[PDB]
């Protein structure tokens, strides 16, 4: 609640990945803001260390769901609001079928004003021809479910969902996202009842920008809870 209030106005946030892909380092930095009350997210990602090994597609669900918009009726289910300032640990596994995994942990907390998020991720198991080291995957995004349960037991929450990555010969390279959540702090969160994010992003590029990078327009609202 007194996080809720933390997600009023537009907020500034500050992403930082560092990652290893089969051997593969490289790091991300993005700045942007995020909209929660239109669950509204605009960001810019520049790959720092030159050339990034993987697809930009492939990142985007690891670069903050406490920018999603939960209707009223649904605002006692929001855990990720919930959580702040301190903020969560967010961890996932990610397995693209018929290739390798990313493991992923990240903190997203306040630092001040801003709502960073900071990354560690190790890919492993890559074929280095195939759709994720060969480069082949579309540079655009679908539309998803997230489906979120509660994980009483940790005091959080757990995600699973399936990613949809178009491939350039017109198949579907699906990422699968095994997801949980934890408060950092040791305050009150809220655990929730079933319900889904409903999501659908954009991604572009800025014409005066030279660096590999990712520009990307994002909007995320719960659902799958009826009205009272």
């Amino acid at each position: 609640s007194k996080g809720e209030e933390l997600f009023t106005g537009v907020v500034p946030i500050l992403v930082e990945l560092d990652g290893d892909v089969n051997g593969h380092k490289f790091s991300v930095r993005g700045e942007g803001e995020g909209d929660a009350t239109n669950g509204k997210l605009t960001l810019k990602f520049i790959c720092t260390t030159g050339k990034l090994p993987v697809p930009w597609p492939t990142l985007v669900t690891t670069l903050v769901q406490c920018f999603s918009r939960y209707p009223d009726h649904m605002k006692r289910h929001d855990f990720f609001k919930s959580a702040m300032p301190e903020g969560y640990v967010q961890e996932r596994t990610i397995s693209f079928k018929d290739d390798g995994t990313y493991k992923t942990r990240a903190e997203v907390k306040f630092e001040g004003d801003t709502l960073v998020n900071r990354i560690e991720l190790k890919g492993i198991d890559f074929k280095e021809d195939g759709n994720i080291l060969g480069h082949k995957l579309e540079y655009n995004f679908n539309s998803h479910y997230v489906y979120i349960t509660a994980d009483k037991q940790k005091n959080g929450i757990k995600a699973n969902f399936k990613i949809r990555h178009n491939v350039e010969d017109g198949s579907v390279q699906l990422a699968d996202h095994y997801q949980q959540n934890t408060p950092i702090g040791d305050g009150p969160v809220l655990l929730p009842d079933n319900h889904y994010l409903s999501t659908q992003s954009v991604l572009s590029k800025d014409p005066n920008e030279k660096r590999d990078h990712m520009v990307l327009l994002e909007f995320v609202t719960a659902a799958g809870i009826t009205h009272g």
